[PDB]
């Protein structure tokens, strides 16, 4: 909890044991994971139902750490695991008009909230997250 | 060890940054509603104390209602735990009182070319953030 001093100087903050990062500019899903990247962090892993509500109260439109298996229309997180409990919004994942879409933003509009599956070469604000307490 | 305190805070969404725990509403109110709930969570609005948690509230990017108010009419600001106004973030061109209108209540504004704090009419609606001032 003192080691979380310079996080929170950089504008990081702290829920449930991880550390969290709203970027102030916007990028690719790769460019915003490199950021997370040197930062010693990854985009944002949903791990339960709080965590998607923490998320969504931002209402922001965000990249977050789910990434598509190759075009298997299968999901997995940036830390390697598989998805298992799901917040996809109404229709999605849907690879829009046929276009490959390969990377999950968090989308925040009037009717239309939860995951979304979008061209990775768009740009987003994005979430770092770090763990930090066990 | 400061994860009893904050666990059942972090249950109702709250979150932790330096000394305190902050609440973004996910309903939009007037200043004073806005204030109420905060009061009956045992917290009250956001006070600034320092640039990084300007920094913080501004990286929101999200209109809200923040724990500062005018005395009476006099153009000085308190605020909503006493303290008086020192340190100050107002938008370029504010505090205005708007087109002659009373504006009592402070928000942080979001908006493509002005950011920071703004005077505002009191019954007007918005976002609000509570801030719980938690560790010494
Ligand atoms: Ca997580
Ligand atoms: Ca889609
Ligand atoms: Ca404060
Ligand atoms: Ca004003």
């Amino acid at each position: 909890f003192d080691k979380l001093d310079p996080y929170f100087q950089q504008g990081w903050f702290h829920f449930q044991k991880s550390l969290y990062y709203i970027s102030s500019v916007k990028n690719t899903w790769h460019l915003s994971r490199e950021y997370c990247l040197q930062e010693g962090a990854d985009l944002a892993i949903i791990n339960s139902r709080a965590e998607q509500a923490f998320l969504e109260n931002f209402k922001m439109t965000l990249w977050i750490g789910l990434m598509e298996q190759r075009s298997e229309r299968t999901w997995r997180w940036v830390d390697g695991t598989p998805l298992t409990e799901s917040y996809w919004s109404l229709g999605e994942p849907n690879n829009y008009e046929g276009r490959q879409e390969q990377c999950v933003e968090q989308i925040d509009r009037e009717d239309k909230k939860g995951w979304n599956d979008l061209v990775c070469e768009f740009s987003n604000f994005y979430m770092c997250e770090k763990r930090i307490f066990p």
